[PDB]
């Protein structure tokens, strides 16, 4: 069944629910996931109106580009040119600066398949929108189906020479509580590199580093709390987790990762080449998720990218995007419950 | 009362009515209005759905800017600097740019004041959007009242120093069909002067004219159909009436214009120095309004706003907006019944 509603501000609330009883609700604000639920239990963090969103934390559940992520001083090169885009983080531009895509109304069609409906929200970045390169016109599709996966496919053309590699800020606790770290939860990702940062400015450092058989390896599940107890420098520089994992092996068949609690079970597939992990290293900010106190550590993501820091790692992966080539992105998140 | 719908793509439409019964609606889709009706007649023009904007004609209704009309070669100084803006029309920027403000949701918030209902509408054009710097907070509150007047109120800041100058693009058709020419419809205008058009680009001449006791001179009332049916060659350039007017008189206070048709009249009232008027010169393109194709004259717009070319003709006034300075302006449109006498046949 789908049901829409007034989110607020002139939003819609577009809410999803599929054979088995869940539900998956998205708003046009953002092109963005503000719920999903199970037997009552919500799975991921979000508000329960749009001012909510604009006046605690727009991230949370947004579609975040055309650049997720930090670059350095704001400055890319495009076609030998260097461009500074909307600097939002001090000299860092973060998330394609500051009012980015997550902050409009996207325009949406539903499109109701059967056992899959898929929701089509389409927005057009202007030339020279926050400094970058247009116009662009951008596509999210959220797709929800009866075998509880929820797809994202994204696409995009630009006008010029650009750059584009957007991904989404869901933030996910099988506590169904903010005030409960995840740190009980279990993590399995198949990565054996990551991407270290520089400092406090979390810009990227320089290098690719090896995490074979440390507290950072979660090659083979684990659970949270060990990352998050460790005193490697890297960990205790962002008071948790808030880094790039390179994956070893690329392929949207490949289960990349998997979040575990209890009988519950999320599985991350994608056809980018890493994920960015954040376990909402918030401290003692306390926002609040349906009347509960956000805790230090209730919440993670995974912001399946081209890792941030390519402009001083090429290595990395090259986000440019020319004119007239469409661009396409794949991501994943399926739930599973043990029988 | 206040109602409230999805209309399409993402869009709502808000619809009020007053305590006299008479309703008018407006979208989300570019902060523009969709319908206003008395007695189940359409006094402007308006589609059934959202997508119909954006599949036949974005303009109607809307609100354009952030600089409305045509800027040649999308040339503009800002603070002693040159600015290219986006070229939309040849080498033109017209009405802000490919993909502009009237092509985007805005987000709104309803105020209900009781005899007067507020619908304020936001949006934030980024730094660098289509060339302008910013970013821009505008917004524009649509308001009705009891007193029948339509009101719309446009606020502006901005990060940077940038040009603001924008309108509202309704379009009034008192037979309340596109199918029939507003030739029938007497129009009043306190404007002696106004600017010509270089050629079919469109971009000004360079000149303003003098108009008294010429086929443009409505500052005493009269048909429409007398500038139609003029062979002046600023209106055979555009086949109609196509151009900026300069007010006489400044000031909100004043009846700027007036357009009659039998016992209905749209009173115009503006804080701008001119009004823009635009007559539906399409020919035969037939648009389809509620299934109605459009007749060329079908329609007649009141655009009220500095006047397009200052950028050529500096005394046309200055659009240029400082950083941190608020922009407003205020334009009216009230309906009244038996304001005069006309009656006429065409
Ligand atoms: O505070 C650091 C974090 O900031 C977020 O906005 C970002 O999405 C995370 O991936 C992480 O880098
Ligand atoms: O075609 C000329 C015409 O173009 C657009 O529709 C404008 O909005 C009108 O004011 C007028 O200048
Ligand atoms: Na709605």
């Amino acid at each position: 069944s789908i049901k829409i509603r007034d989110f607020g501000l002139g939003s819609d609330l577009i809410s999803l629910t599929n054979k088995a009883g869940v539900t998956i609700s998205f708003t046009n604000l953002g092109a963005r996931i503000v719920d999903w639920q199970k037997d009552g239990k919500h799975l991921i963090l979000g508000f329960d109106s749009a001012k909510e969103y604009l006046e605690k934390d727009a991230y949370p559940g947004a579609t975040v580009g055309p650049t997720a992520g930090r670059i350095k001083d704001g400055l890319v090169k495009i076609s030998g040119k260097d461009y500074i885009l909307n600097q939002n983080e001090g000299p860092q531009t973060l998330h394609g600066g500051e009012e980015s895509i997550h902050t409009k109304l996207w325009t949406y069609e539903v499109t109701d398949l059967g056992a899959e409906v898929q929701v089509k929200f389409s927005l057009v970045s202007n030339d020279g929108t926050n400094g970058y390169p247009g116009k662009i016109e951008m596509s999210v599709t959220h797709s929800f189906d009866d075998d509880n996966k929820w797809k994202i496919h994204y696409e995009a053309i630009s006008d010029k020479d650009t750059v584009f590699n957007p991904t989404g800020h869901v933030y996910f606790n099988l506590n169904g509580d903010a005030s409960e770290s995840v740190e009980n939860h279990g993590l399995r990702l198949a990565a054996s590199r990551f991407v270290p940062l520089k400092d406090q400015t979390e810009i990227v450092r320089g290098d690719i580093v090896d995490i074979k058989n440390t507290d950072l390896d979660f090659r083979q599940e684990k659970q949270l709390s060990n990352a998050f107890n460790s005193n490697m420098e890297q960990v205790q520089l962002v008071k948790g987790i808030a880094h790039p994992f390179l994956l070893d092996q690329l392929g949207l068949d490949k289960e990349q990762a998997r979040l575990t609690l209890d009988d519950t079970s999320i599985s991350v597939f994608t056809d980018q080449p890493s994920i960015v992990i954040f376990t909402a290293n918030f401290g003692d900010l306390g926002t609040l998720y349906h009347e509960k106190k956000q805790v230090h550590h209730g919440g993670i993501t995974f912001e399946c990218q081209v890792s941030p820091g390519s402009e001083q790692i090429p290595e990395l992966g090259d986000i440019s995007l020319k004119a007239g080539e469409k661009y396409q992105a794949t991501t994943i998140y399926s739930l599973h419950t043990k029988l």
